[PDB]
């Protein structure tokens, strides 16, 4: 995104600089007062919360340029007991105490509002992932994964749409009641494991399943979705 | 709520007059290209939409006072084809085009973050709520709007925990976000009254069993603890 490019130089002129994060580690975690906003340049991560039997709860994934917040704006508390993971090789990540940033949102209102706008994609990222859950179950929620996947990471091959990931970084977001659905899908020759990659075969179904977070992508991620429409 | 009155005042101060509402009106729709900034101050709403064999699907509620966005702040274009609709008898909403919210806040950074810190209450609202269902499924989902329902407009009595509002209403309520009047759900909520979590007498519901809520729904629990920390200390 421009406006993600315009974020960073706008960060970088104010003197703070990007952090290198490597896999598994926590940018920030669920036990430390004190809150932050990340801004995500570069990579792939996850919220997690860890209940206290140790039972790993994964929330949502994000993937650079975003914004994270873990504490309101305005009281500096926490907005849940959260953690966000490092889930690629490598991520990049500015980190901004949140007293800091009120200082800097303050100055300039283009950035304001490049921040505002992404918490306002996370909240209808979320009402389209219930409403495709509402419908058709699983098998909403996996295709919607898929044809997240597809949109952002496909590339266009003889074998079909390739989701061009690592094969780690596959293994980290799933890829016994999903194992069925899986099988479902390749059985149906929606998607197929060549080569030891991914590959999507049949698009239209995938949007089919998942039709309001293919709205959801065509509304906030417009000119992505226009790759494969 | 100080932070809410002060926003109202600072519409005013720009001219911008209340609207009144009627149960059933929207206030505003998924067809309109343009795209709205509601600042819903009294009253009851859903958002809804609509799958394409015409099911409606009731995503969200909200109470005043609230902000709620049908267009981003920047692009102005749609986040979705939403539906805001009144549940309870009247709303009181300011309706203010979505280019002018952005005037208005930028002559404002108080008013700026209390708008931000709204949105930051949907977005840890939504993650909860699926926290919840994740662990403890439509249970969860039913005992944390039940609770959420307690703590907003519980009142301790005698008679344990009484719902402070008219029982037309507070049906529809019971119902989480999904389809309206489910078999499934409508199992839970009788189930719960058999158990006695939450109970009818002369004509009104009491709570009696908070911390059965509190055990189903953990996480918006805590969610409720951290973005409304007054109104949660009242009754724990
Ligand atoms: C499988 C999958 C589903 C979902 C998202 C979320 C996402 C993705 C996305 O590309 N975008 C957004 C989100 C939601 C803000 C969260 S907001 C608009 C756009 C953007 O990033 O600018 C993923 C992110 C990372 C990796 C995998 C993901
Ligand atoms: C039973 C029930 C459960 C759930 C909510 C949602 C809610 C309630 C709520 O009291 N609050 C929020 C929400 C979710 C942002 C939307 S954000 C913080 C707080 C606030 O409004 O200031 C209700 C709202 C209206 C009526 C009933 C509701
Ligand atoms: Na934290
Ligand atoms: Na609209």
């Amino acid at each position: 995104n421009a406006q993600a490019e315009e974020f960073k130089k706008y960060l970088e002129t104010n003197g703070i600089k990007p952090k290198q994060f490597h896999k598994k580690e926590l940018i920030f975690n669920q036990w430390d007062p004190q809150e932050y906003c990340i801004f995500l340049y570069d990579g792939i991560t996850k919220l997690t919360s860890i209940s206290e039997n140790g039972t790993i709860m994964n929330l949502q994934y994000y993937k650079g340029a975003f914004v994270i917040m873990s504490g309101f704006i305005d009281t500096e508390t926490s907005v849940g007991y959260y953690n966000l993971e490092v889930i690629s090789e490598q991520a990049t990540a500015y980190v901004i105490k949140i007293n800091e940033l009120k200082e800097l949102l303050s100055k300039n209102l283009t950035h304001f509002f490049y921040v505002f706008q992404t918490l306002q994609k996370q909240v209808s990222y979320s009402l389209a992932k219930f409403n495709d859950f509402s419908i058709n179950g699983k098998l909403g929620s996996i295709c919607g994964q898929l044809l997240i996947l597809t949109y952002v990471y496909g590339k266009e091959t003889p074998d079909g749409i390739k989701i061009t990931l690592d094969n780690l970084t596959m293994q980290e977001l799933g890829y016994s009641a999903v194992s069925r659905i899986i099988s479902k899908l390749k059985q149906e020759k929606v998607i197929v494991y060549k080569n030891s990659c991914f590959y999507v075969q049949n698009l239209d179904y995938l949007k089919r399943y998942a039709p309001k977070l293919d709205e959801w992508f065509y509304l906030a991620c417009p000119a992505t979705w226009g790759k494969l429409n």
